[PDB]
């Protein structure tokens, strides 16, 4: 009979119903299509396939899907953005990151399960260019925060993990004294960057590396920079090469410049802490985000074991802060400011 | 300032949040690791490792996720399904048609978008073991119901684009005098079609070929159906292969077997109907359905559309049903019955 | 041990959360709070209670709760309407009628469920009011619509159980050269026509009368209307009076005016009907409406009961309509554009 | 035009159609009808209306209503709970308070914000019953943990504020040696406390008296409890009477009891707190909770507050605990033991 079966299925797919849509969304940012309707305000297949080069049927298809969610609206002169379509704007990192950059990763899970069947991969650039998008709401603010509390005033930044180089583009534009250097592995990150930079009128100021962190503390330059930030990247290290590996990255860091202050964003690994996990965010974004770090290449620790390889690094802390609550409460998101002991 | 910011952000990424859901409850259930936790009831993450070849601290990671949603409880004793787990049993074929056959699709929409890019791709092996895993509960008794209206009693059924042979095992277990054929042209599929029906303790009464529809059709053998069977095929013929071809394939159905009954069940394309994607399950299964047939080799058409073209290749409608209104009331899903003119 | 107890609990309660927050809602408007905020952009609870007459320490806990579920943003000036807050705008109308106007009939429905124990009582001036204001989405551009399609021209128009006027004063900002006449029995809803009429300068132009249908019909006046509207009345008359009632009530409209155009607009019962169920809008409004139907003294029947209904009263059907599908897709409101046959 | 205005109106009126759906689920369990259901498994609405002396159509549209919200299920012999509608049961005491006794308090906000208008008013019986049915899950295995942690044993037991006595029941039943006494003022809540008590075959153990808890406190009795329990009264108490009030009373019951342990559970007024405001359970529980004690004549204050009480009282704090993390994971509810300093 199947009595009522119908009800039940609605609600056991509302998953996957959200599941497409938010693919669906990542693309009209990633695409371009989301800037080329907040410019035209109305546009109708035909334009919209012609400035960006793209099939008509293709276009019309993925404009009604959108169109039926509420995402946009349709009228005789074309589509546009509905309220809540607008409303999306400030999230494009979050989807260029989890979607653009770890859909791949989370697809991954079943096979990578497997007894020696290794990490699961990623597609880097657009985790580096979606993180910096949600760095400009979280972490950006909390770096500016604890550099204003630092006894010196930065005049050479270095930022090792730097993706799309948000972080040198906007400190560069605040303060316009600063000198700065990036270094970005991923090559479309580290090529994404060179671009921003180039776009924001910086060439002159901050230059770009194609280069991972360990290895461009390793080679030979003579910037003296004051300040380094080290924005989720020795989690990234302390996975790929283990607790001595950073332990000795962040010794060699005040070997060679003694003076600089360091400031370390890091994610607490609070995945097992119930109350924590109640909170919207820590289900919306940490639960997904701790559970990708359990198959990539990666390792969160606790709060308490990063100020533990501060200490054997021989750093001391000058402060600690969490992210500004009106963008992230739930105290997960840390930022340390520090010196050599 | 971004006063407020958090809650908007809670809000604007709840489709993410859902998405790595969907992709996990896939992998639950894709893995065995569903069936491992309804046969154990309680398992440990070793016991669970040491059964299927996996990983622990992988696996504890997909737990700990799962168990923040609610999916999974954990006790000193291990991890067993919730209530919430538990309802979730009757919606694997839609996970793994959706999220195993259609996931890398929708990933593929903006680079597909692309003047000449081409159709995006999809694993049609998950495709079709999850369609076959859905037809349990629309399809297969929309078909049974049809049958029973024909005026002929089935005695050799040919089922074309079978999947994992599902319709097959169904009506050979409820009609022991049936023979049966079953065509799949995707290769995973037909090993998994070849599989159920040994399982099922079939192989005796049916047989899978690996082929296409048109391919079979055109192929040597002496097999007499009475019944042929085209469960969401006809729209993907159509596609590849063009309205005058699914026009002659329905002819040299009939000339090759004038007395045959055909039973035909398609999707009515109302993607552009206001009020019909308003339904509940129009909005969480039609509209993610109509989009994935805009980027690849399938066109779905209209109600209409199809009995034209039954019209034109000299068939004769004997009834037209839709799905019960307890598992599917869109009036979406239709199936005829069609005899030689 | 109540082993994820919480995770259920939250989902559990989600409808109390909802309950408490449409509350919430419906007095943020009623109170003209919602007015306030438009008007001032940012309010500190002191400014708000000083041109309200409130008392401090309560509103600001009517604020707090509406920012801490995204409705209110709080800053150092006070308080204002979030982007979330500003798009309740339109829904005024829903509010008012069914929390306004229905709370205490659903709160009553354990009650009014023993044998004799009447009918539930409403706040039938907010019903009125509510209803007025949703009228001005659906039944008013649907009698517009209507109107149109009528022989000749509106010159008088008599709307019976009018609520606060809307129609009227909507029909005579379009149409100048028009005089109308309302009735509507409630006292406060009379009061409030008499108020609206009057603030839109139209009482020159516009009458309206403390009356019942049945009673005015049967009363003295020397008006000749060549309109009359019964926008959702004749079912609280078919449920107050009973059908013989209604059909008397209809055949005396054409035996004073033989030439008159009646335009009823009536809710098609569905109820019992799963796919029209699965709507989100007959979730939304429909369902509890339906509901609501069954506890008070007024009676919604089908489409074919209505159309049976006129025949018996001697009118015939000119033309009958639904919605436009941009704000009520469901085809259950239905307006009938009639005649004396 | 109105274009897509439908899918807004969906979305905005979403917290009405869960405002019904609410105040529906509390009628289904306050009317006996889902005990009915779980008893008699399936039921025709003239077999529920024959056993609780109810009217069939007012059966049938409540019914059918459940129905089309998935809480219930309709086959030939008549309706069933849903699997959905099973999970709700443990929620029962959920509903019966916010929904049974705060309803019509939530409803008087817009008319007590008014300058003078005075507090709220709720159905205290409601309060008391539904508050008790909570305090299984939270509150009474909280008093149990702290009970475990007094020096001595429990012989004689004194709650104060009872509500149904269920607290009372529930410590009678694990401890089988006590003797009990509680007061409840709510003559509604004290007549389901001695229905409860006779109930459960404790009235030869347990006495209930019809009293305030200052009064209880100067009245004359040779009772000689060694602890007492205040579960969520002393707020009540302080609103009510004052600060003053509250001190003098804690300090009469160690003059009068110098040994007594006091158990108080009470919850933090944390409603101003941005990060604790997020969690799942502050959202759904504890949002309404502080609204509703801003309207009504009872004050909850910040746990650094109550200490300052104690201390003032002459009291000394053995321990404090929250509640288990596996129920409420917040840390708003917090219970402490107490002795004379
Ligand atoms: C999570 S993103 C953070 C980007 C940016 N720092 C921010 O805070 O938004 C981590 C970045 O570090 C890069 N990365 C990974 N391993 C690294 C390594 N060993 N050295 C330097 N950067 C690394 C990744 O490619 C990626 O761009
Ligand atoms: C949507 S699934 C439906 C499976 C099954 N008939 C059912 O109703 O659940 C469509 C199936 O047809 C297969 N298919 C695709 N093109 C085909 C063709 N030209 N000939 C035969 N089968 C085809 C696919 O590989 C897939 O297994
Ligand atoms: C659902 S409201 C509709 C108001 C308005 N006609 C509209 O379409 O928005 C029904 C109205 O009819 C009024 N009413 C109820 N019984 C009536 C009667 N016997 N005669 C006239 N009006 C009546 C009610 O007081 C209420 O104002
Ligand atoms: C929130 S209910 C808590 C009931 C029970 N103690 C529990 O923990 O579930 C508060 C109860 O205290 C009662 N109450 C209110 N004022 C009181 C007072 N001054 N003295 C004693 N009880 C009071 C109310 O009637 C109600 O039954
Ligand atoms: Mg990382
Ligand atoms: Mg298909
Ligand atoms: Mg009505
Ligand atoms: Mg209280
Ligand atoms: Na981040
Ligand atoms: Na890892
Ligand atoms: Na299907
Ligand atoms: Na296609
Ligand atoms: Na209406
Ligand atoms: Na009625
Ligand atoms: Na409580
Ligand atoms: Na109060």
């Amino acid at each position: 009979e199947n009595t009522g079966f119908e009800t039940t299925l609605i609600k056991g797919i509302e998953p996957i119903r959200q599941f497409v849509l938010a693919i669906s969304i990542y693309h009209l940012f990633d695409t371009k299509l989301f800037s080329l309707l907040i410019k035209h305000e109305v546009a109708s297949p035909e334009v919209a396939c012609n400035e960006l080069g793209m099939e008509k049927e293709k276009l019309l298809g993925l404009f009604r899907y959108l169109k039926n969610e509420g995402i946009l609206l349709e009228t005789i002169d074309g589509f546009s953005l509905s309220k809540e379509g607008h409303a999306l704007a400030p999230f494009e990192g979050w989807y260029v990151m989890l979607v653009g950059g770890y859909a791949t990763t989370f697809l991954q899970m079943g096979e990578r399960l497997q007894e020696g069947a290794g990490w699961a991969t990623r597609d880097a650039t657009k985790v580096g260019v979606g993180s910096c998008g949600i760095s400009h709401f979280d972490a950006i603010p909390l770096t500016r925060s604890l550099m204003a509390q630092a006894p010196g005033t930065c005049t050479k930044l270095l930022d090792l993990g730097c993706g799309n180089g948000r972080y040198l583009a906007e400190f560069c534009k605040a303060l316009p004294q600063i000198q700065a250097w990036g270094a970005e592995p991923d090559r479309g990150g580290f090529e994404e960057a060179v671009d921003l930079i180039e776009k924001e009128g910086l060439s002159h100021r901050v230059h770009i590396s194609h280069s991972g962190a360990v290895e461009f503390l390793d080679s030979d330059f003579d910037f003296e920079p004051d300040f380094i930030v080290l924005g989720f990247v020795l989690h990234e290290i302390l996975g790929q090469a283990g607790r001595p590996a950073v332990v000795n990255f962040l010794k060699k860091i005040v070997h060679r410049f003694p003076a600089i202050n360091l400031i370390i964003i890091e994610v607490d690994n609070q995945f097992d802490n119930a109350g924590a996990m109640r909170h919207g965010l820590a289900l919306a974004y940490y639960n997904p985000y701790y559970l990708l770090h359990c198959f990539t290449n990666q390792l969160l620790v606790q709060d308490a074991d990063w100020l533990d390889i501060f200490a054997e690094a021989g750093l001391s802390l000058v402060t600690r802060e969490t992210t500004s609550d009106q963008v992230d409460s739930t105290g997960l998101e840390i930022g340390y400011l520090l010196r050599r002991a």
